[PDB]
């Protein structure tokens, strides 16, 4: 029954850049794999990471 009001399909499910699915390539800022590099540990990150010194 006639067509039209649509067909921009395309699914861009697929990122261009990384491979992963989820975002488009133009919003890749693709992971870098490393936690906290300032001492080397992915138990925490730097915007956190100042060993510990409490309150
Ligand atoms: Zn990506
Ligand atoms: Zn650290």
């Amino acid at each position: 029954m006639q067509r039209g009001n649509f067909r921009n399909q395309r699914k861009i499910i697929k990122c261009f850049n990384c491979g992963k699915e989820g975002h488009i390539a133009k919003n890749c800022r693709a992971p870098r794999k490393r936690g906290c590099w300032k001492c080397g540990k992915e138990g925490h990150q730097m915007k956190d990471c100042t060993e510990r010194q409490a309150n």
